[PDB]
């Protein structure tokens, strides 16, 4: 259940990053991911 | 003097957040808020 990103006009899966995603409000149709958490969804909890 | 956000085509006040706002250069016609500081304008000053 890994998730990748592809362009709308050509099939070529790529890693999900902040350059191809945008933050949005939650919806009932969205997938709730538990593991492997692509970098944009990584909640930063690395303090001193 | 609370400020809310509404969609351009239907009146329904909502809280101000980073999802419905965008950062811009200051203008002379902007309101200078002192209290209640919606979350986008909250200057983070929480170190250890």
């Amino acid at each position: 259940d890994e998730w990748s990103y592809t362009g709308s006009s050509f099939y070529a899966p790529e890693p999900i990053t902040s350059l191809n995603t945008k933050y949005v409000a939650p919806q009932v149709t969205y997938q709730n991911i538990s593991t492997n958490l692509p970098p944009p969804l990584l909640g930063n909890s690395t303090g001193i």
